[PDB]
DNA sequence: CAGTAC
DNA sequence: GTACTG
């Protein structure tokens, strides 16, 4: 009966195995026990009150409405901005556990300062209901993880991820956000073999390494306007997102 | 460390 | 395999 309890606790957002185990040793057995007695982070507190909803996958159609809600608000600030949903949605599978949204501008200048008031604009609609994390200091990009909910009767809370990237990095950002995770690992794993490096920011060549293969060199960054450029520079056949669902 | 994003 | 903040 311990294993199921570790399952129950691990399905709380923000809680993993180490926390589930600690909660078990404290004698906690139910979600009610956790809510009333355990020390929760604001994250864990939010994931616990949205436990059922976060546990339910969403239809592709509803993920569209979520992206468009983001898209419309973002563009109101600017016509130029691109709001492309990634992750499970872009890979084209029928259900989504979350909605990943990448945002950029063709020029590479107009994207700055939007992130802060885009989030503010969404909160006024009543769209955003909770915030999980913010990474304002992330290179030239910002990432937000929060909880939204579409207008209307009988609607569930959903996990929402927003990142804002420069057009110089829009390629590797999409390559990261669409995934999948296993797919991203394998591709970056191949980069180490070829003496390169792949991040959500850029693909880099001439990357130095030591005897034990630990990285000591930043390498030089190769310009990649789109997803096909990085695929080509890696000596690999391009694959569509649907083909990326590993 | 632990948990998370893909 | 990278890369964040908690």
């Amino acid at each position: 009966e311990s294993v199921p309890v570790l399952e129950l606790f691990s399905n709380i957002w923000g809680a993993g195995t180490k926390t589930a185990q600690m909660w078990y040793q404290q004698g906690f057995r139910s979600l009610e026990d956790i809510r009333s007695q355990a020390s929760l982070t604001t994250q864990q507190a939010i994931g616990l009150k949205h436990y059922s909803d976060f546990l339910e996958r969403m239809p592709r159609e509803e993920a569209t409405e979520i992206e468009q809600t983001v898209q419309k608000a973002a563009q109101a600030f600017n016509s130029g901005l691109l709001c492309v949903a990634c992750g499970s949605y872009r890979r084209g599978k029928a259900t989504c556990g979350d909605v990943d949204v990448a945002i950029t501008h063709p020029d590479g200048r107009s994207h700055r300062g939007i992130f802060s008031r885009l989030l503010d604009s969404l909160r006024q609609e009543g769209f955003l209901t909770d915030d999980l994390v913010s990474q304002e200091e992330n290179g030239q990009q910002q990432k937000y993880l929060g909880v939204c909910r579409l207008p209307g009767p009988g609607r569930r809370h959903r996990r929402l991820d927003i990142i804002v990237v420069p057009y110089s990095e829009f390629a590797c950002a999409l390559l990261y956000f669409t995934g999948s995770a296993h797919f991203n690992r394998s591709m970056r794993a191949l980069a180490k073999t070829k003496g390169m490096s792949l991040s959500e920011h850029a693909l880099s060549t001439a990357v130095v390494r030591n005897t034990h293969g630990c990285k000591v060199g930043p390498g030089r960054v190769l310009p990649t306007p789109t997803e096909k450029d990085v695929f080509r520079l890696l000596g690999l056949p391009y694959r569509e997102p649907a083909e990326r669902d590993w």
